[PDB]
């Protein structure tokens, strides 16, 4: 019944993502859906910038852990790095499954690689990476993580993912199996666990979502993304959500932000029938 | 072997739809397919406009009912309201299955809703709605009706559809099951019955068919629409067809009209092999 | 030019009907008439027996549907129940008119009645009755059905027939109008449609055709039956035929089977001049 | 989400009530509350005047009955007589509970009494009174009616009310039990039913609402009226509302109209917290 | 249309339950209802007996999973322990709602308690209990389970039920709310899911069903039990059924078995009107 | 103030019902209630027996029609067939509502069915059935009839009841709505009309009233039956009553007759407070 929205304008043009999502009327539409919604505003944001990222993500983690239970958090973001804080915070010390819907795996470590932290959050959350990050953000077991829509990986990432035993559904599996079957398998693999969904806008085909920093051709269609959100919603186990990497500076008429808002609605129960 | 084409330029810019469809060479192409074709011209068209709609639809019903049996009728339209007359007329007092391919259910009543009659034809045909319409247009049992491609419904419509027991395949089912399976299920549900296909241009994704009054994203692809028509055609039970809601004023290079003409050809037997 | 004969020795002594008909030289006489004939042998036959009947009729339906078009099928039978499969199969998914020449209407449902399925085939074909049957055998529309020679009906049957709007020519109409006029009206009522003739031996007066399970006095004379067949033949629209209910165990010198073979020859063009 | 406002400037100076209510910014404030509002304008108004009243109320009934379901109607009025049409029209043929908040019971018949029709609407609605009125306005069972705030009754009225079994909460009961308890009892007595609230401005103490034709001392306080509206709103069952008897000619700075507009907002969800 | 009946004479005198139920003409009456029925015979049955129970339940699970889809399975039993296999098998790997109509919750684990396995099946099915059982029988999410008619619970059970979040309707709720409302709430709570109904004879008042191992006073009346079955039947979502714990050795004239057969008929569509 | 009791010992062991009812001191208790009572004795009684039934019922009709108005008639019976005469006679040519409290609908016609006339009285009274009966006993419009407590119907009866538009409250509705609400709805449905109550002993659960020819489990409880009678009594519109189908030969200590006598007392005003 209750939903809390918090923004993380972190870009360490994605820092404009939270405003774009708000402008796509995420809040008004959540209310039309029957939810009572509260906008918590934005979390202050001031190798590269590791400490600054740590500081911001820490505020986020603490902000989410404070929420009275029963309040569904939706984090609007810039960098996917914010997920280190959102997942750790939203998990509330309990075992949660993570469904990472992204064109990338974000499973790099300082060792595997351009040194961008927003390319290592899922690894950090899994307990792999720089100590200053894992010490406060490790929050999920690699076996309780599922990647969906992946189509671009670094050599080092591939190794780590395999070593860690993370279930990965690349676009190859999406094409081969279909979203309906994959969604079912995702729920089975993470059965009995509350689920945190982290949705990176770049999972959508670039033709549909141009407003992303690292576009990769051959992504999910509008319909597949909605189906995935609908099936995950049906499970009734989704407890939190990240809407990240929206970059209005590369977008067209804010359609990428509008896309993600529509997907959030589907994930929270909006149905045709 | 025989096909009769009649237009209903009713908009009570869709009134330009019949001309657009004729300009897309529906007639010439039906002949290339081996059918002998006759253009019957247009039916005269002069809450909102209920009596005027009733009058026009009545002329249409009578015109179709008077056709010699064995002559396949294709009604070109503006408003989907014309289907009250086309289905009642093409049914010939007989039990017919109705396959409504539309982004909407057109199952509203004066009570459920903007008062537009073109949003109530399927309800009327099923015997629900204003007495002045149901008294002369009721023509199908709700159980012999199947909706395909629906992605937008009003609250009242949902209730009526469930109460009536109408089989509904929304885009969610389309994504989940696939058109092939849905087409098979349609034929099974309406097994042994002649079939009337009512095709609303808006069932197609807006990116593919922009020339429609009420576009709704996430529609059928070009291929899916043809596959549906081809499987229905294989049954050999299709007996009549409506090609409605084409709006050239909102279209681009008449591509929406061309889309529907191609779909009509597939429904009438055109095959790749 | 081509005729295919198939037997259905179903009695769920009419199971001996196919052999009796073959022994009456149906095949040799069809050849003398100029047809190239192929005997397909018999379809395997193993409330009462509904599933067994469904199985056998389904094999029949598939066998007929698989025939190359242009091949006239003649089904020899025991129970008239086989018509659920012969009509559905011979229809080939297209609209066909049914001329049911029988002393009975076979229009009962499980509700209207002794529970014998061979008393419900026409109702099933018309979409009325047990779901397990109508779901695979519904194949004709009530207004495309004409009963000729009826002289015995159950109370429930009368209701269903009137509700369904089936054109019925009982012996009262035969006596009042004459076969010539009735045949003309049958063709008019089913104008433009290919015709399936289902001939039950009991339509003939018992004095002429004793070999039937449920004889009813006051039936058609030898000449009337031949006149009906000859006029239907002249239309050039007859596409399939059932020769059912021949029971050699109750017959005299196989004359009933010989009667039906003679009528089949008239239906297929045999003429005095 | 949707609200429709219609006025009935009937005084057969209360005819100036609709304008006064509109000038109190009822519409603008409903929008600030989040509702989408449509002003339908006024219904034409031309023993005493029974036929003229009937005509106007009939137009009103039809106008409300034609509204798409889901649209909350608020009728602005002069005479409370308009309620014969508003309740009958807003009921939509279904069983509805009526909460009549008035200093009077308006339960007179031509027999019980000054012949003013605006003193008989509730009786008429309950099926008691002149045939010309009950024949088209009877719309509620006396047992689904609850009067709140009554402090002035005619001898005849008392008899009819008791005979009919109408639940009446006079100011004596208000003083004794308190509005909170009375509001709870009202919802219980009319449990499971959609509610129509008819608010007569004279239910409020004259010192607070001087702009009324028949002021009666000892009415509801500002706070009690708002509490009643808030508790009724919490039920989520209120479907329609009448704001009647506002007379600007006897008012002071339009405060009575402003009072009612404030109460309408409370009834529609406005809350301090 | 199709029903398969299988018995599990497990008592590890309830082992005589399957014969008692068959003697109550379950099969003959299902056919009178219009279903085609097949008796699959019985599944071989040879802390306490955990492995033997596991073996039998496994055979049952496989037998049901192997059934062609569309075939409604009814499992006749001795011990309710058989449900570990019937539910897992009937679920067919898909998400199913479970309606457990029992005087007990059968939600014990080896830890919570007399060590009887037939007092732990629902817990096992929910994934709680001995590993040897949960590894092959876990098949439902605690949130998709609803208990109806409970009137006897162990301290440990109460904890587990609350921890798991299982919706429980004890006889207190039944008395307070009424079966009509409870049935509605059950369907809502398990909306959109196929339903498996597990009916324990002891849910019925002992005065009505004496033939049960653990009778508990204050149970459901004959009418309440039929109403529950009728409302669940109306949903059209019931896909499987268990009829367990019938003990003819403690019964009177087999009335408990006859009671359950009647309830099965109501659940499968039998209605007064 | 005045009550007339007449018996109809018709069984064409229910013929012993009138004596059983008298022995239950119906008369003495009616006097204790304040009524002046007169026993008119019994009406002479000499497909099946249609003419004999007609003759007896006719004598009954004439006997009741001849009673001075203001005298409440109570007819004690054997067969419910007597109601053809009691209702027609008690109606006195005026429009009366009929409350048929029975486990059966008695709405059969010679066509719908074992040919027992006592299974067709309500139909006859409604103008459906054998001409010999309807010509002299038709006396009520199907729309002024309400059945309460029904739990057993023949297929044909269902059709006739729906066709005729008779309001039917089966035990399913009783369980769902409760007698209180049903009694209110009965009075509303028959508002403004004098009421004739026909009470068949078999409406009561067999466990409570074993003395009936066709017992059907799941009937009304003692309290429900008294509540129904008390609410009908409160209306003050009940004008006549039949107490039928009491069979002392199948009864236990005349408790069924005592049950009905008690119910008559409640119907005639006996109250606890
Ligand atoms: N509309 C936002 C711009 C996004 C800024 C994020 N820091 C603001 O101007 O407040
Ligand atoms: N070419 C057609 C145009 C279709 C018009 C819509 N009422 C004409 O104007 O004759
Ligand atoms: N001539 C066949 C007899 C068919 C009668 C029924 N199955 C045979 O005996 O081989
Ligand atoms: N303001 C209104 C006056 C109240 C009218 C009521 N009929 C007008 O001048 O339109
Ligand atoms: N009639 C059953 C008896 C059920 C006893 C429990 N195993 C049998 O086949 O012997
Ligand atoms: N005691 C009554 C008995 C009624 C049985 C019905 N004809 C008598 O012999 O007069
Ligand atoms: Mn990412
Ligand atoms: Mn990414
Ligand atoms: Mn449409
Ligand atoms: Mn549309
Ligand atoms: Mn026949
Ligand atoms: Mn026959
Ligand atoms: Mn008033
Ligand atoms: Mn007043
Ligand atoms: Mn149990
Ligand atoms: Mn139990
Ligand atoms: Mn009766
Ligand atoms: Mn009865």
């Amino acid at each position: 019944e209750r939903v809390a929205v918090v923004g993380v304008p972190m870009d360490l043009g994605v820092d404009m993502g939270p405003s774009a999502l708000r402008y796509a009327r995420l809040l008004e539409q959540l209310e039309d859906l029957g939810y009572t919604v509260e906008d918590l505003g934005d979390v202050p944001v001031s190798l590269a910038y590791l400490e600054e990222i740590r500081a911001a993500a820490l505020v986020l983690k603490e902000r989410l852990a404070a929420l009275p239970e029963g309040v569904f958090p939706i984090v609007l973001g810039g960098d996917h790095s914010l997920s280190m804080g959102s997942v750790a915070g939203a998990a509330r010390g309990r075992r949660v499954g993570v469904v990472w819907v992204d064109a990338h795996a974000d499973f790099n470590t300082p060792e595997t690689s351009s040194g961008n932290v927003h390319g290592m959050p899922l690894a950090v959350l899994s307990g792999l990476g720089h100590p200053r990050l894992t010490e406060v953000f490790r929050a999920v077991d690699p076996k309780d993580v599922v990647l969906v829509g992946v189509r671009s990986l670094d050599p080092g990432e591939k190794r780590l993912l395999k070593e860690a035993g993370v279930r990965v559904y690349t676009m190859h599996e999406v094409d081969r199996l279909g979203v309906a079957r994959i969604a079912e398998e995702v729920l089975k693999h993470l059965q009995g666990l509350p689920l945190h969904v982290s949705l990176d806008a770049d999972v959508l085909d670039p033709t549909l979502a141009p407003g992303v920093g690292t576009p990769v051709p051959g992504g999910l269609t509008y319909r597949e993304a909605h189906l995935l959100m609908e099936i995950l919603a049906e499970s009734g186990r989704v407890q939190s959500l990240d809407l990240v990497e929206v970059n209005p500076i590369l977008d067209e008429r804010n359609r990428t932000a509008e896309m993600l808002v529509g997907l959030a609605l589907s994930l929270l129960g909006k149905r045709i029938f």
